[PDB]
Formats: structure tokens, sequence, C-alpha cells
């Protein structure tokens, strides 16, 4: 007898005999888990690690939320699926266009591929914009798909989400967006779906709210992972094959005085090339944001026609804190990104620095706690833990976070 599989984006996924789940712990620097385990707060994960398979994996660069979530969802890097940031810039028109709409997704998800093959599929996110992206191609007329967010859980309908009012269904209120509870709702929904819906494939993804605010091992960080462990215990006890990974890590990005350590790339380019001759893009978040949330460790820039790219790169790279500067072609080859959605140059900053645009007009400092962020090579390493015995499982750099479903279904088969 032939084995049953589904082929998606050139990869062969064995049919899972038991439910296959991937959990994306947003911004989960490996140190978060080590600290919570050491504090005695994660007895389930501690045992799961001992008896299963423990690895580190590499995220996509940029180590941003949407590109990595969509990589996990498709089993492919952004060169394939097309989502490499929250927005890009079009030199013609001079318009900044969002890339968090499903029309911009260029490859099928693992979710759609399994759904089309007759599987039961569940996707739960914390944020609703991601929900629409991740849910592309799912259908809700056969009772075989559920896709909703914690954020908009009370708005879910049978026809568009596979469930009527997920808040009422779960019996929990819609959480505050800026909270740990937004993520707890996802885990709780995941458990109830595993019990009652019985998916073949399920994705649970959270937000990095706690992680931007709190360093590994502090009470508020520990409490978050202590909470997660309870849901992990339940999912594991219900018999699912589970991969726990992350979209990216998290590092401090502040000076000794606690203030943001920022390299203002637009100011530099305005000086060398003329004001607004070049355009610096900060794709870690939406383009309208000017409140420290727009500070990450990866940026891209569009340069004036005919200018000496090589010279500009060298000037930028010479700056202490700018670690990597690459042209479009090299950046796309090295980081596996789409050429048509990246600028002329790509910048990656040092471990404890971020990249900004300008000091004139400026970016206001909102929250009080010292800046923590991601986007760079120093937030690429993420946990990758499976609750099954898998001696052949690779390790970083070979193992990627977007191998999560490949190995989850392999374990489940
Ligand atoms: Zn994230
Ligand atoms: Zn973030």
């Amino acid at each position: 007898m032939s084995k049953i599989s589904v082929t998606v984006n050139g990869r062969r996924y064995p049919w899972p005999r038991v439910p296959a789940i991937a959990v994306c712990l947003d911004g989960c620097e490996p140190a978060y888990l080590d600290a919570a385990i050491d504090a005695g707060l994660m007895p389930a994960l501690k045992r799961i690690k001992e008896r299963g398979a423990v690895r580190l994996a590499h995220s996509v660069i940029p180590s941003f939320t949407n590109p990595n979530n969509l990589s996990i969802a498709t089993g492919s890097p952004p060169a394939v699926h097309g989502i490499c940031g929250n927005y890009l810039y079009e030199p013609s028109t001079g318009e900044e266009v969002m890339m968090n709409d499903p029309k911009f997704l260029r490859a099928p998800t693992i979710f759609q591929a399994f759904y089309d093959a007759g599987a039961r599929v569940a996707v739960v996110t914390a944020k609703d914009k991601l929900r629409a992206l991740l849910g592309k191609g799912l259908r809700f007329d056969e009772g075989r798909a559920v896709c909703f967010s914690s954020e908009k859980s009370d708005k879910a309908t049978r026809a568009e989400h596979g469930i009527d009012n997920a808040s009422a269904w779960l019996g929990r209120p819609v959480p505050e967006v800026y909270s740990a509870a937004l993520s707890e709702f996802v885990f709780a929904a995941g458990v109830k779906l595993l019990r009652e819906f019985r998916p073949d494939i399920m994705y649970l993804t959270t937000t990095d709210y706690v992680q931007h605010k709190y360093a590994p091992g502090v009470p508020e960080a520990n409490s978050f992972y202590e909470m997660f462990d309870r849901y992990l215990a339940e999912l594991d006890g219900l018999g699912a094959a589970i991969v726990v990974t992350a979209d990216h890590g998290m590092k401090p990005k502040h000076k000794a005085d606690g203030s943001p350590d920022v390299i203002y790339v637009q100011d530099l380019l305005d000086e060398w090339l003329g004001k607004d001759a070049a355009r610096v893009i900060l794709p870690i978040t939406d383009p309208y944001v000017v409140h420290h949330g727009a500070l990450g460790s990866f940026a891209t820039a569009y340069l004036p026609d005919g200018c000496d790219r090589s010279e500009i790169m060298a000037r930028l790279k010479a700056i202490q804190g700018v670690d990597v500067v690459l042209g479009r072609e090299e950046a796309c080859r090295r980081f596996e990104l789409p050429e048509d959605r990246i600028g002329d140059i790509v910048l990656v900053s040092s471990e404890n620095k971020t990249l900004g645009t300008s000091e004139h007009r400026h970016d206001l400092a909102a929250l009080d706690e010292p800046l923590r962020s991601h986007g760079g090579l120093t937030e690429q390493e993420v946990p990758f833990i499976v609750n099954r015995v898998l001696p052949e499982l690779p390790n970083a750099p070979r193992l990627r976070n977007f191998d999560a479903f490949f190995y989850a279904v392999t374990a489940a088969a």
C-alpha cells in the first residue's frame, strides 16, 4: 500500500494519523523557556523536552512576525509566498502599499492544501489581520475548517470562519489587544478545538506583547510561559503530535540609560544623496506607526536612479551598529526573499540597536520600559520542540521554523 501525502510548495507532507499541531510562540527567545522551566513553572514542557526532540531552528530574515508566520503556514520562505514585510514602497506612484492582505499571498498554505485533500483544518490567531492572511483558500461549507482570531472572536460567523461567535463558544470574553490574555485565548481555543472539532492540522499563533515588554525570567515573562504550559499539557494529553516553535526571538535594543539605540538611516541618506532622494522603509510594522513599535533591526531602502549603490552600501556598513548591508540581488539570494518586493539595499543592525528613518518629523517614544525588539540575525534562533521521538530531526541552521508542519505531520504519521 502507498503512503498518503499532500504536496505543497514542492514539499511532501505525510498524512497525519493523529492531529498535527504547530504552536507559534511569538517572540519566544529560547531563554524565555529556559528561565520558566528552571523556575519549576513548566512541568509539561520539561517532560516533553526530556522524552521528545529538542532543537533550535532558524527563522526567516527579516525576523518579523508576518513573514515568519506565513513561512510557517506555507512551509516556504518569502521568495515563494511573497510576504516579506508589513509594507513595501513603489518608486512609481510614491505609494506605500500594505502586504498584510491575502491578495498579496503568492503561494498556497499547507492549510488549504490539506483542506482541499479532505482534511479537517483549524487556524487560530491572536490578531485578525493575520487571520485573513493565514486563512486564504479555506472554505466553510462542509464543517471541515475553522479560522478565527482572539481579537475578533465575537465576530466569527459560520460562513466566513466556520464557527458562530468564538467568544461565546469558548465562554471567555474578547481579550484586550495589548495583553497576555489575547494569547491565552488562542491556547484555550486550541484545546477546545482539539477536543470538539478534531482537526487533522491545527495552527495556533500568538502575539509578542509580553516579550517586547519583559525580558526572560522576570515575573511577568515567567507567568506567561507558566500559563502556556497548562494548555500544552492538555494538548499533549489529548494525543496530538505537537511542534512548539517561534516566528522570531527578542533582544534588548537600548542604551545603558534605557533609551532606544537607533540608527537614523533616512537622515544619513538625506545628507549624502539629498533630502528624500532615497526612501527608507521600516517593514517591522505598519508605515503609519511613529511610537517605538516601528523600531526593529532590519530595514530596506529605495535609492535614486543611477546612484553608486556600492559606495552608499560601504558608507552605511562603515557605521558601528550597521552589521549587514546587501544589494537587492544578494539579499534576496541569501535571505530567500522576493526581488520585486524588496528595496535596492537591505540593512541589518547590530544586536542591541535598531534602524529608524529620521530625527526631523521623528519617531516619538511611547512606552516607559526599555526597548526590546527583533528583525535582525540576533533574533533568528528560535526553539523547536517536538513531543515525539525524532532522532533524525535536523538542528539549526538546517532546521527552520517553517519546517514545523513538515515535522509535526511526520511525527503524527
Ligand atoms: Zn512576532
Ligand atoms: Zn514585534
